[PDB]
DNA sequence: CGAACCTGGTCTTGACTCCATTGCCGGATTTGTATTAGACTGGCAGGGTTGCCCCGAAGCGGGCG
């Protein structure tokens, strides 16, 4: 079905295995963080600016 | 009988030639680095074949605390 943990199960006990191709590994290590928009982009290049010349102050 | 001679070299002096050998210098070519603002977001991909043997590891029946 779609619960009760069964496909949970598999699906995170098939999270967890070898994958000794190493683009295969690489792949499912980079298919892990959220894809972002134009106003996180945003976000993230004042925060990125902030942080430099804080750092540049400091 | 002596005497010129003539010619092996042995060697030097002086002028001449000629080509390496750096040295700038001006320009040519060669090589390396930086920068491009619409938007673009998780692979293609190729095969599976023997026989025999040894041995080491995974997993399952079977009793035990």
């Amino acid at each position: 079905e779609d619960e009760s943990e069964a496909l949970r199960q598999a699906r995170k006990d098939a999270e967890l295995t070898a994958s000794a191709d190493s683009v295969r590994a690489y792949l499912k290590q980079i298919g892990k963080v959220a894809l972002l928009n134009a106003e996180e982009e945003v976000e993230l290049a004042k925060r990125i600016e902030a942080g430099l010349y804080a750092t540049q102050l400091m």
